């Protein structure tokens, strides 16, 4: 993962936005760095993470389309996030 990826500007789809609205200020456009941070906070505050995040229990599962995933497979995490947003 290159560092430039954090700068990508994105518009969340409603379900991603609903999730971000529980942890951060609402706005139309976010950086990827913000999205990952808010998802990070969402996961830790709700204790979906202990290297596995368990989310069949949670909206996050519907978002990502998985019951769980490893926090170390960053490529796959980006892919799952990307299908819930639009790059601007
Ligand atoms: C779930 C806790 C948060 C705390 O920063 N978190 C991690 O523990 C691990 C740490 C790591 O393995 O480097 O992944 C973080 C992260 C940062 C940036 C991009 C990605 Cl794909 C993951 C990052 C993370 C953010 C969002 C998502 Cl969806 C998954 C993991």
């Amino acid at each position: 993962i290159p560092a430039s990826e954090q700068e990508t500007l994105v518009r969340p789809k409603p379900l991603l936005l609903k999730l971000l609205k529980s942890v951060g200020a609402q706005k139309d456009t976010y950086t990827m760095k913000e999205v990952l941070f808010y998802l990070g906070q969402y996961i830790m505050t709700k204790r979906l993470y202990d290297h596995i995040v368990y989310c069949s229990n949670d909206l996050l599962g519907d978002l990502f389309g998985v019951p769980s995933f490893s926090v170390k497979e960053h490529r796959k995490i980006y892919t799952m996030i990307y299908r819930n947003l639009v790059v601007v």
